[PDB]
C-alpha cells in the first residue's frame, strides 16, 4: 500500500534535484538510475513489468547510494518516495 | 552545486601558484597536497573515489593550512576553488 502523500518541500532537498533530472531525463549521476523497479513485493499497485523505473535520491555523507530512491511510474506526477530502501513509498505531491 | 565560474585573474595570486604546481607535479609546500577529496557532502558531481585530488591555497600570514583549497577532477581544465572549506565552489577559468 502507499503510505499516503507527502509534500515535496518536506522532503530532503536531493529529492527535488531527482526529480529535476527524470523531467529532463537526465544526465543521471548512477549507471542503475532508470533501470525498471520490479516491485517484487507488490508494495506499490501491481502493473506490466517495465510501468515502474527507480532513480537515486543522493544522500549526503553516505559511502554507498544509500536508500532513498524515487520510483516513477507511467501516470502524471506518478512518482514515489521512499527512504528506506523500498520498504515503504510515499506519493509526492510536487504543489507543496 | 557548483557555484558558477570565475576566472582565474579574479581569484587570489595563491591560486595561480598553486596552479603552477600542479601543473609541475609539485614540489608542494603542505604534506596534503595531492591526496584525495571525497566530495563526501555531495557538493561537486557524483564521481568515482579518486576522480578528485585536494591542494592549498596559501592564506597569507596563516598558522595553518586555512580554508582555501583547490579541487583538481579528471577532466580536462576542470578545477574548482573554495575559500570556505569546502562549503562552496566556483569552477575556475584558466583563460581569464
Ligand atoms: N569536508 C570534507 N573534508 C574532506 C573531504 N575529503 C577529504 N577531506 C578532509 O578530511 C578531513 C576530515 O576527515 C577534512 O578536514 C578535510 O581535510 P583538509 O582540510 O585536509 O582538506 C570531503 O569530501 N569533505
Amino acid at each position: 500500500d502507499v503510505s499516503g502523500t507527502v509534500c515535496l518541500s518536506a522532503l530532503p532537498p536531493e529529492a527535488t534535484d531527482t526529480l529535476n533530472l527524470i523531467a529532463s531525463d537526465g544526465p543521471f549521476p548512477y549507471s542503475q538510475d532508470g533501470v525498471v523497479f520490479q516491485n517484487r513485493e507488490s508494495v506499490l499497485p501491481t502493473q506490466s513489468y517495465g510501468y515502474y523505473h527507480e532513480y537515486t535520491v543522493i544522500t549526503p555523507g553516505a559511502r554507498t547510494r544509500g536508500t532513498r530512491r524515487i520510483i516513477t511510474g507511467e501516470a502524471t506526477q506518478e512518482d514515489y518516495y521512499t527512504g528506506d530502501h523500498y520498504a515503504t513509498f510515499s506519493l509526492i505531491d510536487q504543489t507543496c
